[PDB]
């Protein structure tokens, strides 16, 4: 695999979101991954629904936190709408998949990186964004405002985000923050410190979606 990656370049992701204060963060993570495949196999960059997990995936907890990997367990098994359908809002409401329509776009399942494994993660960023997650609450990672992020940090991970490149020394992440947080709502975090935890957690749990 090579030396960098930044799947921004290719065109496969879409522009930075904030997700407010709903604990949603799960929502965005596997929706980047889902904006990433679909580019990658079908040539089309396009923008999908957030709220629509929030709504829908019925083993997450809507504002009160959830999972990537059921999430994208969804997507595979149903479908997923386009965000301009299917609009963030910001609040868990009920599902309402089948009032708008057919799906946009369908994955066929979902895999997951062996955890704690740097060269792992980093194999599978080379095949497409993924999602991750780490420990954002300490005050470092909350007023990050650029660089190589090494902390400090503790790894009670608790905030999940999407892995979109890498480079010699760290992994290209965007946050779900807005566009005023970090190098533009992106935050570079070390690699390569041999705790196999990952710089704030980050090698804890990662999941990725498939398409045939």
């Amino acid at each position: 695999i090579p030396e960098y990656v930044d799947w921004r370049q290719k065109g496969a992701v879409t522009p930075v979101k904030n997700q407010g204060s709903c604990g949603s963060c799960w929502a965005f993570s596997a929706v980047v991954t889902i904006e990433g495949i679909i580019k990658i196999r079908t040539g089309n960059l396009n923008e999908y629904s957030e709220q629509e997990l929030l709504d829908c995936d019925r083993r997450s907890y809507g504002c009160n936190g959830g999972y990537p990997w059921s999430a994208l367990q969804l997507v595979a098994q149903y479908g997923i709408h386009y965000r301009n359908t299917y609009p963030y809002e910001g609040v868990q409401r009920y599902c309402r998949s089948r009032e708008k329509g057919p799906y946009a776009a369908k994955t066929d399942g979902v895999r997951q990186v062996q955890p704690y494994n740097e060269g792992a993660l980093l194999y599978s960023i080379a095949n497409q964004p993924v999602s991750v997650v780490l420990e954002a609450a300490g005050k470092d990672f909350q007023l990050y405002r650029g660089g190589i992020f090494v902390g400090p940090c503790g790894n009670k991970v608790d905030h999940a985000v999407a892995a979109v490149g890498y480079g010699p020394n760290y992994i290209l992440i965007k946050n779900s923050w807005g566009t005023g947080w970090g190098e533009n709502g992106y935050i570079r975090i070390k690699r390569g410190t041999g705790n196999s935890y990952g710089v704030c957690g980050l090698y804890t749990s990662s999941f990725y979606p498939v398409k045939n």
